[PDB]
């Protein structure tokens, strides 16, 4: 029977799926983590783990079994267990992976194991297309630092799609999570940021909520101004 800590999969267009895991940190209760499945003709490429390694495999089974081609690359959107919680998982299936540079570097610091390939950015925050080869439809951004001083964002080319993990929030929310580790000067200016970049966009994905409009970007930068 399926249950609630199985991940579970919504299309979000022809070659694009989110995947949602429920995680459960300590103190705390447990909530819902979402990321990308994209297919790339006849390859898989993945925005983000899953919170725990065991759910990152079960996703992987999942891809095996319901798209079956290889998963040639995943992209991890900052250096916390919500989003690189399961890279032994992709390393054990042969996935190569992707951060952020600064994610890499923090990632010994936050206790989750760094990706193998480094990004790095121009200080327009766009990717340098080096670090990203045959990244296909993936189009990576730096923002500036919001959520965390290392998060980054993804837009799909071809869709409608943008996604911009922990920095958003959707139009409802109330908070902007845990700002602990928040850079509050800047997070309002990196969603606008954000928003720039993939002007194009009008289905926006992130982490802790289902995919909304573009007032997501607008209600979480709208917020974020208040803390500066
Ligand atoms: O994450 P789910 O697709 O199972 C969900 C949960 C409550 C309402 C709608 C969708
Ligand atoms: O969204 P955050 O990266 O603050 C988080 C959420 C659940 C578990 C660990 C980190
Ligand atoms: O064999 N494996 O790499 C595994 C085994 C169990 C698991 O939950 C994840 C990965
Ligand atoms: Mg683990
Ligand atoms: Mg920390
Ligand atoms: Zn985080
Ligand atoms: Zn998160």
């Amino acid at each position: 029977d399926q249950r609630f800590g199985d991940p579970v999969f919504r299309q979000l267009a022809p070659n694009v799926w989110q995947h949602t895991s429920y995680l459960d940190m300590p103190g705390f209760g447990a909530v819902a983590s979402n990321g990308l499945i994209v297919r790339d003709g006849g390859r898989v490429l993945m925005v983000d783990t899953a919170g725990t390694d065991a759910q990152t495999a079960q996703i992987l089974k999942w891809i095996k079994q319901e798209i079956n081609l290889p998963v040639a690359l995943a992209v991890v959107t900052h250096a916390h267990q919500d989003k690189m919680g399961g890279m032994d998982a992709l390393h054990a299936a042969g996935i190569a992976t992707y951060a952020n540079a600064l994610s890499n570097q923090l990632a010994p610091r936050e206790g989750v194991v760094a990706a193998q390939h480094s990004l790095t950015f121009a200080a327009t925050g766009w990717v340098e297309p080096a670090t990203a080869p045959n990244f296909g439809p993936l189009k990576v951004f730096y923002p500036g630092p919001g959520h965390t001083s290392d998060n980054i964002t993804v837009g799909i080319d071809g869709t409608d799609i943008a996604f911009g993990g922990c920095l958003i929030r959707d139009s409802k929310a109330k908070s902007l999570g845990n700002l602990d580790e928040a850079d509050t000067e800047h997070y309002a200016a990196s969603v606008r940021a954000f928003g720039a970049a993939f002007p194009k966009a009008s289905m926006i994905v992130m982490s802790h909520f289902a995919p909304d409009s573009r007032a997501a970007i607008t209600h979480t930068a709208r917020m974020a101004d208040k803390l500066r």
